């Protein structure tokens, strides 16, 4: 192939399969919801504190993403494991992204 | 007008705004997610225990709507304040409802 | 036999054994009512407070046999363990279903 392959299905079915004039952004890094636990231990009494516990903390992955498309790339893969939430955003987005990939191939794809 | 006048504006504006032949559900009880906090109290630890725990509280009152809609009515309308996420619930549904309404005309209209 | 055939008694006596022109709905996830120890632990005063609890949890489980349902289907075959409560729901519903099958026939019945 007069180009790079890189070996790894896309992460979600509602992404695009096929670009035209494509802008990679090879993000190497976490790209999933936090686990908040490590950060805090915390107790719950009402349904009203969940809502914007999850809400904030799901757009809180929405950011790393929002701040990565800040520079405007049709595709985004990196070398570690994608939250599945964070793949219906960028499924609605319209981006093509890919799970963990060998380090081995990002640079030769760099 | 030759037949009953509510005089109470509609609860969502997705909602059907004019239903031919309908078939109209007077629902007189509570329609709003259920405070949670006077039947327990608890703690919290991880975001993995908050979704699981407001999307099942959102599905408890989907639940009351589907009770309903079991009849299948056109249009819903109660004397109590209905859930602004059971509004979007309704509105995705194609219902008309309508929030509080004196108990005064739901007979008239019985 | 022209056309799949599965090994597996029907769950509840009280259904159809023999339907026309049925409309398959291959559900494969978990059926049953929610054990709700995980979730919680808890105390318990008056009865009262008992039938609300037991009410709303097997209202549950309707819930996502209606939202199944949701798509009209004559029968609903699973491979999992089928709560019997939900099964008297799927016995007055009019449905016919099947217990635990085995994936294996559930992608050849696909």
């Amino acid at each position: 192939v007069y180009g790079i392959v890189v070996d790894k299905e896309v992460v979600h079915p509602g992404m695009p399969k096929r670009l035209e004039n494509a802008k990679i952004a090879l993000i190497d890094a976490s790209l999933e919801v936090e686990k908040p636990e490590l950060d805090a231990e915390i107790r719950i009494n009402d349904p009203t504190q969940m809502q914007k516990f999850l809400d904030e903390e799901e757009n809180l992955i929405k950011e790393k993403v929002d701040k990565i498309l800040a520079t405007g790339a049709n595709v985004i893969i990196c070398q570690k494991g994608i939250d599945e939430v964070a793949q219906s955003y960028l499924a609605k987005k319209g981006v093509l992204a890919v799970r963990r990939a060998k380090k081995s191939d990002l640079e030769k794809l760099a």
